[PDB]
């Protein structure tokens, strides 16, 4: 219930403490300014957070760059000379909406993992050096490179096989132009809790791929065979083990949810709003419904457009009689991908994006 | 020197404490994410802050709306029912850059006021209700209304004359479509120190016009004859008193400044960056010089475009020999307005937008 000390600075009234590695943002804390307040942003760690000592000398933090023509270790100071890129993305856990999959379980069916609803997601602005700039300074990728492979900086238990625990992820090299090595989040030096001193940011991809405290970036011909790539974070059926032939949780699908009002309103005029994104694509439109998706209304976007990888705020002005309403939203991206009512089951419960399950029940009085 | 209780949450290391009413953002603290961190945003109050008990019931805060067909006092709760808007604006004090006017003084020429350099400015995201929507809900503005007149909510000392102390400002009614009554900034409820529970935000206008803790908004045929509107905050010549025939500090002029590197760097590639806006218009382009304005090069914009009232981060990658450089930026807006080298003198020291004076001395080692 209380905050662990690596996130003592965070807002405890805005957060569900699932565990010391896992804090969820309450649905009524998102705001309507697009950007998620740092002190309310969700936390999800696969392993323990490093000590705060790694932030003592942020410019001295080292990144080994390999799979390029002139491989070498670059400090953050050095990276700060190579370029500057700023971009807003949706950082969302692949598990976000796992609760809703658990709700579809029947008989002897079981699913482990955090029962996230909507709160394992936030829209933030990163600043740093683009990966293309880093790779191009070292003579470009080695011929045959197919993947960008990032390695988390956590000290591993000297005892176990490191491939069992290391947070290492591999994404296609097509993402080279979007990837950022970010030292800054929302205009501040990146907190330890969200991956300081440097984090590999992979736009449009799921949370897991945005490697906190990145110490190595390799352009590689093969994905990492680390457990967290090979077998974990794989889309499979109920009762299947994860394996590297199945899709990995890479691109994020088109998705939205209602954020306000979360619970209660007076009868009359009500502003219904929430967040909507297309993952790799921009959100083009959101339809909103107050009767559980029986009747639909086009909503309008709110605030500026922060790019194809960020979310938009939407809103519908409703005039509601006294009753108990069922608020849902259905986003559509620029390529025509639209949220289904329910998301097809998968055993680990990754990538929920159905519109029915996250419905908000609104008592209008 | 220390921080007063009402801004004890702010980052002491990021702020120069001119007084208990006046805190300036250090030039090294702007970041490159566009948005200015809440805890680093500048503070500037003409009179004392209200007690924080006014935030105890934010939704019960009352705003009298007059100069419309159906004049009425609305609570914030009610305002939340009438619409939703979100926008990024540059919040800048009309005093920002006064030190640079004070440097142009010769002989017996004095100038009072805070010697701000570049840190009485921030770019933030406001969320709230559009004033148009509030005004439409109450039948529209009265026939012949020519101004929006906002009254700050500070308790006035009894005995004294209200008009000598009240923070009340008028802007032309042409701003109706842009004006927001904001309960939220950067995704959080608005802090007391930045005008919570409700602030009248006037995009593209100098800071004084953005009325904190707004308790009345009136569509008026004349400007308020309050002191702060009538004589204060007027562009007049060195030696003159202020008077209402003269231009008020309304629309912000085209402007930019370098924010990084602030002091030092190493020989070789150096990423020079800053912020740039057109006030009422977007920034179209920015040129940067390393030799005090002898040679210019086109910079490129960094991060998303947050709209016409916000600022763009810009950057220029330059390759530098060891030496002492003089970093300047010159911004152009969408209608062809460029920054001048120096700004024409005015007695109060308002509206400096010159490129020579805010120059950064870079020691490239
Ligand atoms: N280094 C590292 N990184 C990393 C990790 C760990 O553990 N480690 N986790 C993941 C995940 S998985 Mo699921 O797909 S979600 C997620 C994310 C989150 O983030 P924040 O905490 O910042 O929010 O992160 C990411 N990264
Ligand atoms: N109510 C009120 N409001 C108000 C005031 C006062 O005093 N009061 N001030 C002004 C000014 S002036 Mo010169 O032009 S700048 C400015 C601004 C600032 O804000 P922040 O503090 O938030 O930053 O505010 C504005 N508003």
């Amino acid at each position: 219930k209380p905050l662990p000390d690596y996130v003592a600075w965070k807002d405890a009234d805005a957060l569900i403490v699932h565990s010391d590695k896992t804090l969820e943002t309450k649905r009524s804390e998102f705001g309507t300014s697009i950007i998620t307040p740092e002190e309310k942003l969700y936390i999800q760690n696969n392993v323990n957070t490093p000590p705060e000592s790694i932030l003592a000398d942020r410019d001295g933090w080292k990144v080994e760059i390999s799979g390029v023509k002139e491989p070498r270790t670059l400090t953050v100071a050095e990276l700060k000379t190579l370029g500057l890129v700023t971009a807003a993305t949706v950082l969302q856990c692949s598990g976000n909406g796992r609760k809703y999959f658990k709700d579809q379980l029947t008989g002897d069916q079981k699913m482990s993992g955090t029962p996230w609803t909507v709160g394992a997601a936030g829209c933030v602005i990163w600043s740093g050096v683009p990966l293309k700039a880093v790779v191009d300074a070292l003579g470009g990728p080695a011929e045959g490179a197919r993947f960008i492979t990032g390695t988390g900086g956590e000290e591993l238990p000297a005892g176990l096989d490191p491939k069992l625990l290391v947070v290492e992820r591999s994404v296609p090299i097509s993402n080279l132009d979007n990837v950022i090595l970010a030292w800054e989040m929302n205009g501040r030096p990146l907190s330890l809790a969200h991956g300081g001193p440097l984090r590999m940011v992979v736009p449009g991809y799921s949370g897991v791929n945005n490697i906190k405290y990145v110490k190595a970036v390799a352009m590689t011909e093969v994905e990492t065979d680390a457990k967290i790539q090979k077998t974990s974070y794989r889309v499979h059926a109920l009762g299947e083990k994860g394996s590297p032939d199945q899709p990995s949780v890479w691109e994020q699908p088109v998705k939205s949810w209602i954020t306000t009002p979360h619970e209660a309103a007076k009868a009359g005029q009500v502003q219904i709003a929430g967040v909507a994104f297309g993952g790799m694509n921009a959100c083009k439109s959101v339809e909103v419904s107050v009767d559980g998706g029986q009747t639909w209304q086009e909503a309008e976007f709110i605030g500026p457009d922060l790019g194809r990888f960020a979310w938009r705020v939407f809103a519908l002005s409703a005039d509601l009689a006294r009753g108990t309403y069922t608020l849902v939203s259905r986003a559509t991206d620029t390529e025509g991908n639209v949220q289904p009512e329910e998301t097809e089951m998968n055993g680990a419960g990754y990538g929920h994006n159905g519109w029915r399950a996250p419905a908000v029940k609104l008592t209008v009085a």
